[PDB]
């Protein structure tokens, strides 16, 4: 098990505050992964300025945000600069009204467990292989991604969504999300909507 | 060394014993006495091969303890107790109100009333030991009081606020007696009488 890692106290602590306090507004759940999605395009942005070689694997700088209502998934998708397998298990295992106070003290990703029973995290790095996080909140694992590097760069994040939290999948309701959080992201986000033929495509949001 | 985290299956254990037993939560109780019974009754078999078994204590008893100034709740047992190793395994690793019994995981049904459980103990082959947690996380540390218990285990619960009512005695008399009806050993709850003293008084 030694994929197999458990989460340090603090950070067992801070989900149980979140559920706790926020459970009346678990729709703060997609404006904190937008936001990070924003500050993860910020980072390779930065670093396209002195390393040339920063946006090879993925030269588009986007969000899109996708439903799969039948295997009852939520797919959050940046091609920021991703994480190595080092920070999947130190930075997301540990750490250094409350809905504003999560963003600003970096704990804002743990929101997610507001609507979900399993978050997934599969993220490509400049500087490692494609790898997958996965917690249910009881424990937690990292492993490298039998698919390979299909990424090119950037994270995506998953979540098996409860079942009170399946009006998540419905797309009129994350239009309205998306599209009420994405306002001051400086990056373009798309959703997969359907256009009634019938065909399917991306559509900026913002 | 002296810090573990639980162990996964533990976590979702406390979970399901909390969000279902909400409604019956003077359970803990009845759990916390029937786990007591065992281990006095493994401590009275080792006596059967072993002279030496009852060196540390000579008693056979069950003592439940109120302190409403500290917020604290004892229950301490005279029974063989636990080595340091066996509080990290065993406690790290592993109406439903009877069937928690039947797979042995009573004793977290104490979280349903405290925010922190602490477990003393002292078992014939080794040094007292105390284990301490709040369910995010616990403690294993060498008891600092030296061997107190002689032998046995006191389980210590930091009651919650909603669980003041468990820190009166009448309740516990109350709630003592309907479940030390069935253990063969006897059960004492320091109480009081009106002057006012205070002194053990049987249950069962
Ligand atoms: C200031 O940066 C932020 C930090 C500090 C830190 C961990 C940054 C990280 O260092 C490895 C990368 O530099 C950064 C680019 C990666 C992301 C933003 C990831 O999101 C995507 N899409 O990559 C996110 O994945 C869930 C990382 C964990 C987030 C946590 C625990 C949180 O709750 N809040 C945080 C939000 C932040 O903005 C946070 O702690
Ligand atoms: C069959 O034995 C029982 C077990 C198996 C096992 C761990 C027994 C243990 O092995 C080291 C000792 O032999 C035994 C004498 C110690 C006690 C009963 C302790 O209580 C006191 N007073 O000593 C109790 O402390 C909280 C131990 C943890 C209890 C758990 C996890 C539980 O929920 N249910 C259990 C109840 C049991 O009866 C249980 O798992």
């Amino acid at each position: 098990k030694s994929e197999k890692f458990a989460f340090q106290a603090e950070v067992n602590r801070m989900m149980k505050l979140i559920i706790n306090s926020l459970y009346k507004n678990k729709e703060i759940f997609l404006r904190e992964l937008i936001s990070n999605a924003s500050d993860a395009l910020d980072k390779i942005r930065l670093i396209s300025l002195t390393d040339e070689n920063a946006l090879a694997g993925n030269e588009e700088l986007t969000v899109k945000i996708k439903c799969d209502k039948e295997k009852n998934l939520l797919h959050v998708t940046d091609t920021g600069v991703g994480m190595t397998r080092e920070e999947l298990v130190k930075n997301l295992g540990t750490i250094a009204s409350t809905s504003e106070l999560i963003g600003q003290f970096g704990v804002g990703f743990y929101s997610a467990f507001l609507v979900a029973d399993k978050v997934i995290v599969t993220s490509k790095h400049n500087n490692d292989t494609q790898h997958i996080w996965e917690s249910d909140s009881n424990e937690f694992s990292v492993i490298a991604d039998p698919r390979g590097n299909t990424l090119g760069r950037g994270t995506t994040i998953t979540l098996v969504l409860k079942e009170e939290a399946s009006d998540y999948l419905e797309l009129d309701t994350i239009k309205n999300l998306v599209k009420k959080y994405s306002q001051f992201i400086n990056f373009p986000i798309y959703v997969w909507s359907s256009k009634t033929k019938t065909v399917w495509d991306w559509e900026l949001m913002n």
